[PDB]
């Protein structure tokens, strides 16, 4: 079948920022028919993986349970109610949801409607590699059809992916976890040998056999039987496909691939991408394979066999993800190194900490963190990606000398430090206060975060390029900067002058000794590295439990 089909009615509005007039470059892209062909290889991974989902045991969430898993800035319904009265359980939010319910038990075929629309993502203006990236298109159902899936499939989502896959599911780590996962998988190989695998628009390359495939792994689940249902309905009736409805209210066509914007799939995408891979590893007979995926982002560590050997066993893997409707966007490459695998857009790094141990940490090139970050302080944004890079990448010389020194260079100028902001972490959406953050940044990757030092010339040379090529002071101005935004915020005592002593202790000539934060432990992040959930529309507030009067 065709991933997509178009009616030719427009998908209509809602360093540059990616607008719904490129929606037509990006339309003819993802616009295909799949040819997909499965073999032994195939059959045997998936039987592997349901062995391992039959230990799974999921519970169906209760109408709000699922609310409160609502963004405040959810799109709202068409049905006469909006994100805040899903919140609040209003009577005509919970009704709506419960006929939605209802309609998911008693209908199992009626296909059920989505909103396709362009994102709007920010991206630096690079001339030299070509042009400009044409908008990422995304298509999800109602509000109540979100809450029902959560209802559904919240649980399965969050367990599933880890019971399944085990270590090689990426989403259970945080950026230090995911970087001594490599380590050790790296020093683990005799001669290791890496490389990345970059699948041409994955979510249209997914076929309606691979949308029941997951669902076969999802039905291994102790589940209740309205769950189990709900479960044969959504994949039926939204998962395999559907009717595609532009912001203007008119038919745009219709889907027969993956929908980027249901609870799904991020799950999906990764069981899909691992059943693939994992398969296409056998095909290829590649040694000792050691993979972490990430929705459509996959990493393959193993043995080499030689030189030429390992670029033959790479064009035999790539041979058999083409069959399985899976090809690459651009061919995969060994690398002999592990700092140079490229993967979610990342690499890792070696830094020292105070006592000139080593420390391995995960960094990225920051041209997009810094643009993106630019266009969030130029105007008001809903998610601050600013925010989501000081959390995730709290190691790196970039984001502890620009975005650290700069956003709290506006905080403090704004009085807003203690205000919660909205960002994204695994495609969930975290509602958090700035001045958590040294707690935060101890908990994730430790207090040698904030002690950090002998980062790589390469890495040194790429962050002092970047700040010339956008027109961002030097790293001196930085320092200077981040002395008078310390000092201020020592004088403030409290988790302010904390974010001073910890996040600038850089800064400082001297450089203060920094005993572990006592607060820390009391921060809830159980729910933070467990799962994926890109387009899932998940929302947490950041939650501190037992706290002490004098903390
Ligand atoms: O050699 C020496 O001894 C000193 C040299 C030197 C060079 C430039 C300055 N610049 C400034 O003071 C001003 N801009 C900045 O002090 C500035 C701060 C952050 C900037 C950012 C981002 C960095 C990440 C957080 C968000 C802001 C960008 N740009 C920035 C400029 C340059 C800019 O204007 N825009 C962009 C566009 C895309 C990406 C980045 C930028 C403020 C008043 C005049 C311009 C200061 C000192």
């Amino acid at each position: 079948s065709m991933s997509y089909t178009w009616t030719g009615a427009l998908i209509t509005p809602c360093v540059y920022a990616t607008t719904s007039r490129s929606a037509s470059l990006r339309q003819k892209k993802v616009t295909f028919d799949r040819l997909q062909v499965l073999d032994d290889h195939y059959r045997d991974v998936l039987k592997e993986m349901k062995a391992k989902a039959s230990t799974v045991k999921a519970k169906l969430l209760s109408v709000e349970e699922a609310c409160k898993l609502t963004p405040p800035h959810s799109a709202r319904s068409k049905f006469g109610y909006g994100a805040k009265d899903v919140r609040n359980l209003s009577s005509k939010a919970v009704n709506h949801i419960r006929s939605v319910w209802k309609d998911l038990l008693e209908d199992t075929e009626t296909p059920i409607d989505t909103t396709i629309m362009a994102k709007n993502e920010v991206f630096c203006v690079q001339p030299e590699k070509g042009g400009r990236k044409p908008a990422r298109l995304i298509v999800f159902p109602d509000l109540g059809v979100r809450v029902c899936e959560k209802m559904a499939l919240y649980d399965v989502v969050s367990t599933l992916p880890q019971a399944v896959m085990g270590s090689s599911y990426g989403f259970q780590y945080s950026p230090g976890q995911r970087v001594e996962f490599l380590v050790n998988a790296w020093k683990a190989k005799k001669c290791p040998m890496g490389f990345a695998y970059d699948t041409r628009c994955f979510d249209s390359t997914v076929t309606e056999n691979d949308i029941r495939v997951e669902e076969s792994i999802y039905q291994c689940c102790d589940l209740a039987p309205e769950a189990r249902q709900a479960i044969r309905s959504l994949t039926e009736r939204l998962y395999i496909g559907g009717p595609l409805t532009n912001s203007k209210g008119q038919n745009c066509g219709y889907r027969r691939c993956r929908a980027s914007g249901v609870l799904t799939t991020s799950c999906g995408n990764t069981l899909t991408c691992y059943l693939k891979a994992a398969a296409a590893c056998r095909a290829a007979k590649l040694q000792d394979c050691t993979m972490l995926v990430c929705g459509d982002d996959l990493v393959v560590i193993c043995e080499s066999a030689g030189t030429q050997e390992d670029e033959a066993s790479l064009r035999a893997f790539t041979e058999a993800m083409t069959r399985y409707s899976a090809p690459p966007g651009d061919p995969p490459k060994p690398e002999y190194d592990l700092e140079l695998i490229t993967s979610c857009s990342s690499n890792v790094s070696v830094a020292h900490d105070a006592s000139g141990k080593r420390v391995y940490y995960l960094t990225r090139d920051p041209t997009t963190p810094l643009a993106r970050a630019a266009w969030e302080t130029a105007r008001h944004t809903p998610v601050n990606s600013w925010l989501g890079n000081i959390i995730m990448y709290a190691p790196t010389l970039w984001a502890r000398m620009i975005l650290m020194t700069h956003f709290f260079s506006i905080l403090l100028a704004q009085e807003q430090l203690e205000k919660a902001l909205d960002c994204q972490i695994y495609g969930a959406c975290y509602s958090i206060e700035p001045l958590d953050l040294p707690q935060i940044i101890q908990r994730l990757h430790g207090l040698s975060a904030f002690s950090l030092h002998s980062y790589s010339p390469g890495e040194i040379n790429r962050v002092a390029s970047c700040l010339r090529k956008l027109g961002v002071p030097p790293l001196r101005v930085w320092r200077h900067r981040a002395r008078s935004v310390r000092a201020r915020l020592l004088s403030q005592g409290g988790r302010a002058a904390t974010c001073g002593k910890y996040l600038f202790n850089w800064a400082v000539r001297t450089k203060l000794k920094l005993t572990p934060i006592p607060a820390a432990s009391q921060l809830d992040l159980s729910s933070w590295f467990v799962a994926g959930y890109s387009g899932g529309d998940i929302y947490h507030s950041l939650s501190r439990a037992r706290p002490r009067w004098f903390m």
